[PDB]
């Protein structure tokens, strides 16, 4: 039984999302539908992604590193490689374990990109493993085509490039035909100013491998993402509330669910066309969440795009397998 | 019952240690004894530390930022504040949530400190939350006294300072009497060259709050730390089996145990003078692990300081409460 995949602490402040590793504080309905594969598991014990259910480091030993111009001081460092070149990754060769499933947002000069996945790290020497210490910075990572001259976002891994570019000037730029990338897997969201932006990533920014099943509305049941509070570059101190607006990152699954799914095969527990349902009991009222065999979560919220605050969630109780066509209860 | 705190995946490659968040691959006996409080819970639902059972970010909004002893090619950014000044931390005011429990290792020039806790981040503007983008780098963090003129290691929180110093040159130094620190909580170990060093931290480097209970041998039973493979600055690409040597970080508890202990009170389950015992079944042979009420783990390995490899661990079975004076079986 999948019942213990989702227990009360998973959604009441201990559980984190599988994209940003932020504490989950809300449920974000996606009436338009979405797809996610990276660090996403199904109930048949499998992933279409390239990442294990953890947040460690991103490591790739063979990419092209460069900076523009003839002055090496305070420059934007650019790193890129082909998708499918991650030979050292046992899960998938598509990308290094932990590389974010987000499309690259191009920028140059003094522009800081909006809604990029950003991580801290730098370039290192492919021949001996030594870091290029003058290249440490915050880097936006994403999938693109057209690097290095004109990188543009792409949402498919097939034929893509994996790109890292420092959003601020590094101490001294480095030009290497072959160089390593090392970036911490726990990301923040890039903003050019103190203002928060919409939940990130939006569905059209998510990068997916071929064959990734889509999450679509089933009747009045709508797929959701799990909203967490995520740091943003424009106002790094900002956390939940009051301070200049709240920034949400979103993930397809709670990481504890992803971990459990990765350790187990739940094929006997649930049939296709079924949800495993939990009841979420709030201080006043309650709602149901449903989990499909493809590993997507649903709510009975229909066309609504309004975020559901989990601040008053009290406990979670298993309901069991139900028809995916049965509208999930929403009494909030 | 605490039995489900330690299940097979916790020590067979999924569970991470509570200091470095690295995947646990070994058990490190500490015949000399040790103490740990940070991100360490007991069976009475309590911690003597200053950190929650998670790895996010380190944030303090009021420290002194400077860059003395710097050249134009090499500017080491220094941040420090008093221990006990972390007013925003609901757990403890000793230090910001996630600040490492390690004594500061002094360094200067281009010298890289040995066995330092290093994290990525930078300084930010206390008045508006904006990052000082020219200060992003890898920083060693630790407890010290004598900042800013002569920082020296300390292992007691009382009267201490919390210090961050970039191990590499930042793009541009920043002098502010009041400034913020922001560093990702997931750390790496500083090494001056490609070689691995001893497991980190050694017991004499660990910082502890007043009242922290010590782990000492009880008869033939010896306290252990949980060893994980941790990244090092000298060879950032190196992982398990590196021809430059394998680097271990160590933590007092597996993080899943710490999380479980933080969510429930197990005081009725175990009394002082008792271990909760699990049997670890390997491919050839087996051993017992014991957990005390203070949350420390023990093995019946006596004076041995030899690391126990978990690569051939097959499964874990709960045994139950046993007297701490009873020698834990070691049959490997
Ligand atoms: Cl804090």
């Amino acid at each position: 039984s999948p019942a213990d995949l989702l227990t009360t602490p998973v959604l009441t402040g201990v559980g984190t999302d599988n994209r940003w590793n932020g504490e989950i504080v809300g449920l974000q309905p996606v009436p338009g539908g979405f797809s996610t594969c990276n660090r996403h598991w199904n109930l048949n014990g499998s992933t279409f992604g390239w990442s294990s259910p953890r947040f460690a480091a991103i490591d790739h030993d063979r990419g092209n590193a460069s900076y523009p111009g003839s002055s090496s001081s305070n420059v934007l460092e650019l790193w890129y490689a082909s998708a499918g070149s991650a030979a050292d990754n046992p899960i998938s060769q598509i990308a290094p374990d932990g590389f974010p499933d987000m499309s690259f947002v191009p920028f140059s000069g003094t522009t800081v990109p909006t809604a990029g996945w950003v991580g801290f790290g730098g370039i290192w020497n492919s021949s001996n493993g030594a870091p290029f210490v003058t290249t440490v910075q915050a880097y936006e990572l994403g999938f693109a085509t057209g690097a290095p001259s004109n990188p543009q976002p792409t949402t498919t891994t097939s034929g893509a490039q994996i790109v890292a570019k420092s959003i601020y000037g590094v101490a001294t730029g480095i030009n290497q035909a072959t160089a390593g990338l090392f970036v911490m897997a726990s990301g923040v969201i890039s903003t050019p100013n103190s203002s928060a932006i919409t939940y990130t990533p939006q569905p059209n920014r998510i990068v997916n491998a071929p064959g990734t099943p889509a999450a679509a509305p089933i009747g009045k049941n709508t797929p959701i993402m799990f909203a967490s509070v995520v740091r943003r570059t424009g106002d790094i101190n900002a956390e939940a509330g009051s301070t200049n607006g709240t920034q949400y990152g979103a993930g397809s699954q709670p990481l504890p669910v992803t971990v459990g799914l990765s350790l187990n095969n739940y094929s006997s527990a649930l049939m296709p066309g079924q949800f495993f349902v939990w009841q979420l009991n709030f201080a006043s009222g309650f709602m149901e969440l449903g989990l499909s065999v493809d590993g997507y979560f649903y709510a009975g919220t229909g066309a609504s795009a309004t975020l559901i605050d989990l601040s008053e969630l009290v406990d979670i109780r298993p309901v069991g397998p139900r028809p995916s066509t049965s509208t999930l209860v929403y009494n909030l």
